[PDB]
Parts: C-alpha cells; sequence; structure tokens
C-alpha cells in the first residue's frame, strides 16, 4: 500500500470527507469504521454523531498535509465514494476515531482489511477505557 497526496475540500460527517484527489473533487468514505451519523433521517442525529463529526472535521481542517491510502480491493463503493484510510499529518483519522471511542470497527470485507488488526486493538483499548460510545 502507498499513501498519496490530497487536499481537503470539505468535511461532511464523521465517516465521510470530500477531497481534491488527482485534480478531481471526490467524496471519500473512511474504510473499516462506523461512526454515529448526523446525516440520515432514519434516526437523524445519533448520539456521539456531532462529536464524531467535530473530531474528524478539526483533524482534517488543522492538518498541514492530507494523504489517502487505498487498500488492496475495490477502491470505490456503490455510491461512487473512494474507500480509503485517511491520514492527517501522518496520523490515521480512521484509527484516531476508534481510539477515542467515537467509532466502531465496521463489518469487514476482504480483501479491504489490511489495517483491521490495528484498529481492533485500538477499539479494545477504547472499550477498556470506557470512552464515549463505550461509556
Amino acid at each position: 500500500l502507498h499513501k498519496e497526496p490530497a487536499t481537503l475540500i470539505k468535511a461532511i460527517d464523521g465517516d465521510t470527507v470530500k477531497l481534491m484527489y488527482k485534480g478531481q473533487p471526490m467524496t471519500f468514505r473512511l474504510l473499516l469504521v462506523d461512526t454515529p451519523e448526523t446525516k440520515h433521517p432514519k434516526k437523524g442525529v445519533e448520539k456521539y454523531g456531532p462529536e464524531a463529526s467535530a473530531f474528524s472535521k478539526k483533524m482534517v481542517e488543522n492538518a498541514k498535509k492530507i494523504e489517502v491510502e487505498f487498500d488492496k480491493g475495490q477502491r470505490t463503493d456503490k455510491y461512487g465514494r473512494g474507500l480509503a484510510y485517511i491520514y492527517a499529518d501522518g496520523k490515521m483519522v480512521n484509527e484516531a476515531l476508534v481510539r477515542q471511542g467515537l467509532a466502531k470497527v465496521a463489518y469487514v470485507y476482504k480483501p479491504n482489511n489490511t489495517h483491521e488488526q490495528h484498529l481492533r486493538k485500538s477499539e479494545a483499548q477504547a472499550k477498556k477505557e470506557k470512552l464515549n460510545i463505550w461509556s
């Protein structure tokens, strides 16, 4: 796997960000994580949704560098979103959300599962520390 440069366009939700990638605007969905959402009238603004969303927003907004890392399998989903690990100054946003108890590890689809172990390890720690979602 390799990281590539991208430029923030707009943070959209805890688990979705819009980036400039290879000169085209594109919506990215964060691989392997489920955050509570703000956007979906199914329930509306779930609990910790505003919080997960504020966290991803600040993280990508205050970064000097954003990089995207595609996994080994398909790189877009049925809605046309890029499927990727997102990095803000070297730190994986997907991991940080999970480390903070602001996201769970999603259902995993091989072969898009390279960082699955790492994330599950952070999730176990957040649970143990009873952070946010695990409170």
